[PDB]
């Protein structure tokens, strides 16, 4: 297979999207990530090294790659997830400034050979191309929305004792997974006497609050896709891809343009321009893994 | 460009060769290593990540981070190897110990886009073919020959106080360059006492030693060689292929199968069954770099 890439800061005064594709060619994998940071880019960077230092060392611990067992590699890449947080958490309160307030979603692949991998968060989106079909991989982590992933997350979020308005936590964030965001997790009492001080809140308001659990958690979600014959290429982008283009339009136009001249680099190039096009207004990354097949 | 590997054990009771490919393409990079290992597999198995994560943050670090000259890649490199020798020698001792003498030769190869650098210690060696011709890229730090480079390498080494019989340190270790080996740097007067109880010298002998620095260091060579498009392919590999085969029958041989069928991967394996067809004793490990021309 082939990539094709791009990460652009669009119309947006900084750049807080970053993306990452890394090989092994000895162990036959590749591991490609899109990271859509907010309020800051020390999330980002963090993650940009070490996540994949430790998803790779979790999957190499005991060859779970090559060992078929889907339950043990979803339980490597959770645990992966879980402890680059706990790390970044840390990172965060020693070099705090606060607010540094920054985040980042994260949506990952790794692929060996006949199978991908996609471990999950926030609200970048993946899909692929079956036959001239898309099929969505991943679902949105969103404290709204009617659909079942919706529930479920605002149903976590509230057992936390967080509150929602307007489709954001606590009136702020708009997300309900993501790396970092340290005043939704370790921090959030200190959020809270914040907002008094700030005049967000009441006293009377906050004192009648108690939290359970983090509000927003660096869980993902793990998806095993079989890269059989019939899978033609996967689309990893941010939402500033998805917030101005239906899926299936995305995935019929990268279709085109591969049929048209075969380069998945040019298709991907292309594409982020018709985001722009379309008057987006974000960052936008695009990572797209052209099977080479149909 | 593409990738062939191949890392066996042939006709040897261990297998303590040991290979890295590591490509990056956002950034345009990747890391090639062979590492020949001896006197058992720890050093190899520490140099595995280590080497690599010096190696990549060297070479990210301050202004290198936007390329860099070539006296300041050098020195990052040098720096790296030494770095991480002393973390070896530190973990051989605080792990598991005695008797590890193990330790390892290394041949590197970051390509950083349009420019390729190889950095060196011990007895592996890397060549390139340009339009057909052969270009040798390492020099072989072994204390005997008739080479300017196995000169310098035996002078240094009786500078530093040491001996050699019959091609080999004090009779013992027949590379001048490597990881590990703590017995010819920080323990080398351990080293002549325990020669004296186990019967190797006399103490009379040892008496009358002088060392004024390690006998072995880990100071790689460095070499620049710029990606044109008449390099065709660049290989690197353990001793197990060069003590077995002429390096300009190495290349034609790999030019030969290229040109016949395309696979870089299969060329590879084929050239390792030469090693094992010409009576190689040893593990024997491949890298060849592919740069697709015609
Ligand atoms: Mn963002
Ligand atoms: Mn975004
Ligand atoms: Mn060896
Ligand atoms: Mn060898």
């Amino acid at each position: 297979m082939r990539w094709g890439y791009t990460s652009v800061q669009g119309f947006r005064d900084e750049m807080e999207d970053d993306i990452v594709i890394r090989s092994d060619a000895v162990d036959s994998f590749s591991y490609a990530a899109v990271f859509d940071g907010h309020a800051g880019s020390s999330s980002v960077k963090f993650l940009r090294e070490e996540l994949y230092k430790e998803c790779v060392g979790a999957l190499q611990a005991g060859s779970l790659l090559n060992g078929g067992d889907f339950a043990a590699i979803k339980e490597a890449l959770i645990k992966a997830f879980e402890s680059v947080d706990r790390n970044l958490l840390k990172w965060l309160e020693a070099n705090g400034d606060e607010e540094d307030e920054s985040g980042s979603t994260a949506t990952v692949m790794i692929i060996r050979n006949d199978v991908s991998f996609i471990a999950h968060i926030g609200d970048s989106c993946a899909v692929l191309s079956r036959s001239g079909q898309i099929e969505e991989l991943t679902d949105y982590h969103r404290p709204y929305g009617s659909s079942r992933a919706a529930i479920q997350e605002v149903k976590r979020v509230k057992e936390a004792g967080g509150w929602i308005v307007n489709g954001r936590i606590c009136g702020d964030i708009a997300v309900s997974r993501a790396f970092g965001d340290i005043r939704f997790k370790t921090k959030k009492n200190d959020m809270l006497k914040k907002g008094v001080d700030e005049g967000r809140w009441s006293e009377k308001f906050v004192s009648r609050i108690e939290f359970k659990g983090d509000m927003v958690v660096a869980t993902p979600d793990i998806f095993q896709v079989p890269l059989t014959s019939d899978v033609e290429f996967i689309i990893l982008a941010s939402d500033g891809l998805w917030d101005y283009m239906k899926s299936s339009d995305v995935v019929s136009y990268v279709r085109d343009q591969l049929r048209k001249h075969g380069n998945v680099q040019l298709a991907c190039e292309s594409l982020a321009q018709v985001a722009l096009d379309r008057r987006s207004q974000d960052n936008i990354s695009i990572i797209i893994a052209d099977l080479g097949r149909t």
